[PDB]
């Protein structure tokens, strides 16, 4: 599923991250939109040969598992095409540990790159919330 903008936000809303460990809302839907560009499906491969799937690219070295990433570990207790879901619930849970791993959203390039020190509620601006 490719989310509109708002219809995101709302359902991260819906799913407690509207400043689930003080990021905001506009926080995880910008993170969203340069991860993933709202598409639930996609996937991109990494030169260490784990992948990142969903709409908040969730790598399968630590976080699920894809059966082609040795040693990894399942944090998430999930097979990783969970997160490829057009019910972004499993994708959502999983965040919610990434991000209390110790470094924060930091833990996602994109938003490091991209979102971190911006204007991010204008992510939300026009939304019904
Ligand atoms: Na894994």
């Amino acid at each position: 599923k490719v989310f509109g903008r708002c219809e995101l936000a709302a359902a991260m809303k819906r799913h407690g991250l509207d400043n689930y460990r003080g990021y905001s809302l506009g926080n995880w839907v910008c993170a969203a939109k340069f991860e993933s560009n709202f598409n639930t499906q996609a996937t991109n491969r990494n030169t260490d040969g784990s992948t990142d799937y969903g709409i908040l690219q969730i790598n399968s070295r630590w976080w699920c598992n894809d059966g082609r990433t040795p040693g990894s570990r399942n944090l998430c207790n999930i097979p990783c095409s969970a997160l490829l879901s057009s019910d972004i619930t499993a994708s959502v849970n999983c965040a919610k540990k990434i991000v209390s791993d110790g470094n924060g959203m930091n833990a996602w390039v994109a938003w490091r790159n991209r979102c971190k020190g911006t204007d991010v509620q204008a992510w939300i601006r026009g939304c019904r919330l």
